[PDB]
């Protein structure tokens, strides 16, 4: 099991979703670029892991669940079953990244990807070892219910013209956004 990583879209007010979906209409571009960076793993032959609450899944057009070329993993602890279209449910990021070290996992997972929502994005930036966050900063605000935790600059270094990644300033209906990639090792 390769590196830890979390993908985010946050607006300026910190926002991260409103009844369980993006605050922001859909960005097709952004959503691609999400598909890239989620799917594309580090090792031949290996797929990454995606983990997500249950709102991010629901918020999936179904359509596109469970996310091809990707396993999914969806934590909750109030479903009794992994939903329809996901094959692996656990309690916590701790008990899923217990199960990337059996069997049926073990040999088929590189990269982990935590893709929302908010508690299991603080359960990620609490979990110690090398973090990476690909943060894409939504530049307005944006009414939310849940919100992406602070970035402890103290911790975590940002890494300008992270290699492979847009630097310069996008834009799509209307809304402009950048791409922003930090990390801790501790
Ligand atoms: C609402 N939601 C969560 C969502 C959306 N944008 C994000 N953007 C970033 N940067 N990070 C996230 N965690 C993120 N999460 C969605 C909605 C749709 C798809 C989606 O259909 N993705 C497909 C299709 C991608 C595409 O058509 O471009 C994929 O293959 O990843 C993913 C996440």
């Amino acid at each position: 099991v390769g590196s830890l990583n979390c993908i985010v879209a946050v607006s300026q007010n910190m926002g991260i979703g409103k009844n369980g979906d993006l605050p922001w209409p859909p960005l097709r571009n952004e959503r691609r670029y999400f598909e890239r960076m989620t799917t594309t793993s580090s090792v031949e032959g290996k797929q990454n892991l995606v983990i997500m609450g249950k709102k991010t899944w629901f918020s999936i057009p179904e359509k596109n669940r469970p996310l091809k070329g990707r396993i999914n993993l969806v934590l909750s602890r109030e479903l009794k079953e992994p939903p329809q279209g996901a094959h692996f449910l656990s309690r916590s990021l701790d008990d899923a990244l217990k199960l990337t070290e059996q069997p049926e996992l073990a040999n088929k997972v590189d990269m982990v990807w935590i893709v929302g929502g908010s508690s299991v994005y603080k359960e990620a930036m609490n979990h110690p070892g090398h973090l990476k966050l690909f943060v894409t900063r939504i530049m307005q605000d944006f009414e939310s219910d849940t919100f992406f935790p602070e970035i402890d600059l103290e911790k975590y270094k940002l890494l300008p013209e992270y290699p492979g990644v847009l630097s310069d300033v996008q834009e799509e209906k209307g809304i402009k956004y950048k791409f922003e990639v930090y990390e801790k090792n501790d």
